[PDB]
């Protein structure tokens, strides 16, 4: 079975004093990955060059456990401001070759923080 995340996407805090974003998902099933490339976007497919970028990172030697929470922490490349004006945003997270895309993210619903 292909490996899959949800969000509570309330539990995504925005931190505007570092500009970084944290992300906890919760696996569907154990994985451990070698190299892990986390994309948040605004519109990709997760095809060819990486589009519609609001923030990416690179991790090594990823341990996932199903149904426990991981948390991805990304630089925000776009405020937040900006962020919650778009349509739809997903995390795109590859995986040793593969990937898989956790759906619309809902910024309005993030935790916002730092004065």
């Amino acid at each position: 079975e292909n490996l899959s995340f949800t969000v509570k996407t309330d539990r995504i805090v925005y931190d505007m004093t570092q500009q970084v974003i944290t992300i906890p998902v919760k696996p569907n099933k154990s994985v451990n990955a070698s190299d892990v490339h986390a994309v948040l976007t605004y519109g990709w497919d997760g095809n060819g060059s990486s589009e519609k970028v609001i923030g990416e990172v690179y991790l090594k030697d990823v341990q996932w456990t199903a149904g426990i929470e991981y948390t991805i922490m990304i630089s925000a490349e776009l405020s937040i401001d900006e962020i919650k004006s778009k349509d739809k945003v997903d995390l795109i997270v590859f995986y040793d070759g593969q990937m898989t895309i956790t759906e619309n993210l809902k910024p309005s619903s993030w935790t916002v923080v730092g004065p």
